[PDB]
């Protein structure tokens, strides 16, 4: 399994209280949760301004297309400015590699040579953006990612608070695909029909197409052609794999009663 | 945030390998990885017999129908007749209300008064299946919920463990509806066409109906039928609520050059 390492400077206090951020990232559902534990756990100073954003990425891990904003407290006069004036493509915060370590902004701003991202970090700046920090993380099955920014004064000065945070991002980027409502990571099964089900049935008794052909009564040229589907729906590799995948269809053909 | 309390008793090597383990969880992407990862943290003894169900439940949180049947241990044999027998809708343990905590099999074996359960018990126990425990978790958004058995001797003994699988639980849970390809929560937003992108794109720039539609040379009738179109597809409440939830559209546009 693919995890940056747990931090290891924490005090007993702090071990717990990452625990606790973790357990409970784990449960966010919905974009209020989520909203509200951001600036819950980012509350001090309140004048911290603070947004996630989840994104298509390239095979660099950098954001190709936002999927969603969710916004805490960046000023909404600065996101309208970004929208309008296609700030993301000038945005030098907008080429991080996703799932790298914190990033403080000041590290990039320093080295932006061109002249579209010195305008960005000139408007930025009279939008009291000018200073903060990027946390960000990746999947790895599905090309999408997140990056947590707070923009603010001294960031990036709490080593410990830092180091805890960067550590909870991966959760907060997994609670933000469920929030999202994105397709699967790899097609959804496709439900099979009564006749394919009753198909399934059989090889999933251990019958052979001609005995399924039999009690069906009809060509194993036609039970080629419904395994065939069968095997595809449910992204199987060949019958047999098919037969272990779709064992949750053999086992509750019906609605359980209760 | 509606979540399981952590565990109480523990010891700092124990809140640490709890650490570890949610946030190692958290990362899990595919059935191999979460195949791999419960077979280790539940290794001693090699005799136990280890399975995860995914299911859509009914609104006690019970299982309506399996969405995903994850073997990591169970007998094949086993499976087989659970199957073929349609065991799910005779075992008691598939009667629990998922999100609540341990269930130790013999809790409920030891109060089965009918014929069928009491058959089932009898079935499982030739099997080497008459003991065991059960964790379970469900979503709070999405009816869906996983069991986490571990069938084998001296079910629940190592009460600290118990404590900790019981907590780690719903992360296995959340890894599972990944690993399962799922349909969203709720529906995804639907893309919208580049009628409706050129609408949204004025929306979000703060121009009423008739501005836009005097921009792009067309009736109001016509800019208020895509508007509508636009706060559907972004599963918005209100034309306002639509430029909120879509300025990641308005964002990046078009694929972000890199
Ligand atoms: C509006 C989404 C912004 C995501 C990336 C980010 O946080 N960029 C900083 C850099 C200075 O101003 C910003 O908005
Ligand atoms: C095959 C899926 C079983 C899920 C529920 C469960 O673990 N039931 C136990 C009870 C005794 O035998 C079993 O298989």
């Amino acid at each position: 399994i693919n995890a940056r390492p747990l931090p290891a400077g924490l005090t007993a206090s702090q071990q717990w209280t990452l625990l606790e951020w973790i357990h409970m990232a784990g449960h966010i559902e919905t974009e209020g949760e989520l909203k509200a534990f951001l600036d819950n756990i980012l509350s001090q100073a309140p004048s911290d301004r603070i947004i996630l954003v989840l994104g298509r990425l390239n095979n660099q891990n950098q954001i190709q297309r936002m999927e969603k904003v969710l916004n805490v407290s960046y000023p909404s006069d600065w996101l309208n400015q970004y929208s309008q004036e296609n700030f993301a493509q000038h945005d030098p915060i907008m080429r991080i590699h996703l799932g790298q370590g914190p990033v403080i902004w000041e590290e990039r701003f320093s080295r932006a040579k061109g002249s579209e991202e010195k305008r960005f970090i000139a408007e930025a700046s009279s939008n009291g953006m000018g200073s903060g920090i990027t946390f960000s993380a990746a999947s790895d099955r599905n090309n999408v990612g997140s990056i947590l920014s707070i923009g603010g004064k001294e960031p990036g000065r709490n080593a410990a608070l830092v180091a805890m945070l960067n550590c909870l991002t991966p959760h907060l980027h997994q609670a933000a695909v469920r929030i999202a409502n994105l397709p699967p990571a790899s097609p959804s099964n496709m439900p099979l029909s009564q006749r394919e089900y009753d198909i399934f049935h059989w090889m999933s008794r251990g019958k052979t197409n001609w005995e399924i052909a039999t009690i069906l009564n009809i060509s194993e040229r036609t039970v080629k052609f419904h395994v065939a589907n069968v095997i595809r729906k449910l992204n199987a590799n060949n019958r047999t794999h098919a037969i272990v995948l779709g064992m949750h269809l053999a086992m509750t053909p019906r609605e359980l009663v209760n």
